[PDB]
């Protein structure tokens, strides 16, 4: 029943409960991720679809324990959101994002509705902007101060300042490189590790194909790349892609050549959690400082 | 005010709230971790002390997010139980454990209180007990839901019965091996990896010292030692411990000539912890099936 007003990323300012007790949410990783390590998790929640036509949350139970089959949250729809499925949610509060195409009109007919842009400041404004929205400020800081003790211990490992870091992709015939690669390169940067030339000049928030031809641009100490295993993938099936854009690769890259390329699960790393953010952490601490070459 | 019964590990039933809200913890490790992440942090707790004066919950801050500067609980005491900081703190239930000072007599006029004894089925018990002490069932399975995808996710990564794996720590010139090296050992076993015949001959629950020229018997494909970095410490220290250990000890094993001794953060490895056990699985996943070694 206590209200407060919140001013979302379309600039409505939405009359919201104080504290939401049935919160609605229109992204599985994006949002109800998020919400649940809040510890407000959604009523309802987008989701995704198997084969076998059950669904889950992607990335769930793997990050947080917490699936539409071991909770009450309903599962409102994949690619088409039912609207029914909303409805009889009976929400408080529903949240969603632009690159979600139910109509806002639509949605705020239902209960008050707001819009996050992760465009606008990343992760840490959309956990900020959710704990502002759910009155979480609190479970926030607790998480932001774990994140902030894993980055010091990876500070207090090695110098930082001194190892160079690169974070590639292969993509169809080329290498796609990011700004900063989600949980990944946030960790990297936000522990004062250095990127090539190449990819500091990438506008924030952006990325780019890079011929295969300039791989030795995207050298560096360490080099990180991710693998899909959410589908029985492995890290070898990644091996082999490099191998397809540009035979002996490795020897392009001082980094393969030396024995400093990485494989890191992409699951893990593409989600803006803070589970995420400490498991690369991890990962980096003990890759880069606790695996001694011969 | 709605009551239970709970049988404590020194046989004592003892009445107890069926949903404590202001928890007493006399162990920051044993009882405080588990708490917090059940979701039910105690109102005061046992922790220890910086030269400065200061005081801290082991571990907290790095695992949970969670410690006494950036939160109410209330400490408590190290060495000596402060008695008065448990009355003011009005707490509907203390927990205590075996190893502590605090006659059990005196916390019975403050509160109800149970002990709780590690030794009795480790982690897996402890936190089962916790859960029906606190009434956390549901927030436990969400947990160990969390711990299945990790395990399931680490088997579907590469044949894990087809590879050895070993650890071992330096002590004092000679190596100390134990059956199952707390976090890091029960996620090794849990994923199906085979361990050195010496190894298996330790009896569950045991450890052992070697000399070192028994090194060969605790070699594997991998090989993973522990470094203790909660107070400046960084990798580099434990390896030149282990040259003092043996020189030229690097030849010894094979795995490490060739390149597979990994180093592992010692206070997460050591740490019965969700948390833990969860960092420990992401960082064998990319050490074993994610660095192609040349």
């Amino acid at each position: 029943e206590p209200v407060q007003v919140f001013t979302d990323d379309l600039g409505r300012k939405v009359t919201v409960p104080a504290h939401p007790k049935r919160i609605v949410s229109l992204h599985d990783l994006d949002i109800t991720i998020p919400l649940i390590e809040l510890g407000v998790p959604p009523v309802a929640s987008h989701g995704r679809t198997r084969p076998d036509g059950s669904h889950f949350i992607r990335s769930g139970a793997l990050l947080t324990g917490v699936d539409f089959d071991n909770s009450s949250i309903a599962f409102i729809g994949t690619a088409d959101i039912d609207i029914e499925a909303i409805v009889a949610a009976k929400p408080d509060l529903i949240i969603t994002e632009p690159t979600r195409n139910t109509p806002i009109e639509r949605l705020e007919k239902i209960a008050p509705t707001v819009s996050i842009d992760h465009l606008k400041g990343g992760a840490p404004e959309i956990y900020r902007k959710l704990a502002e929205l759910t009155g979480t400020q609190s479970q926030l800081a607790i998480l932001e101060r774990r994140y902030q003790a894993q980055i010091n211990a990876l500070k207090a490992t090695l110098d930082s300042q001194k190892i160079t870091v690169s974070v590639i992709q292969a993509n169809q015939g080329k290498i796609n490189v990011m700004h900063s690669y989600h949980s990944l390169g946030r960790v990297l940067r936000d522990a004062g590790f250095r990127f090539p030339p190449l990819i500091e000049s990438i506008p924030e928030g952006g990325r780019m194909d890079v011929s295969a031809e300039r791989l030795p641009e995207l050298d560096a100490d360490f080099v990180f790349a991710t693998w899909r295993g959410d589908t029985g993938g492995k890290p070898q099936d990644e091996l082999a892609t490099m191998e397809k854009v540009m035979p002996g690769w490795c020897q392009f890259l001082t980094a393969c050549r030396s024995g400093r390329y990485v494989l890191i699960s992409r699951e893990e790393a593409i989600s803006n959690s803070f589970a995420s953010l400490g498991l690369m952490a991890a990962q980096i601490q003990s890759q880069i400082a606790g695996r001694p070459l011969p």
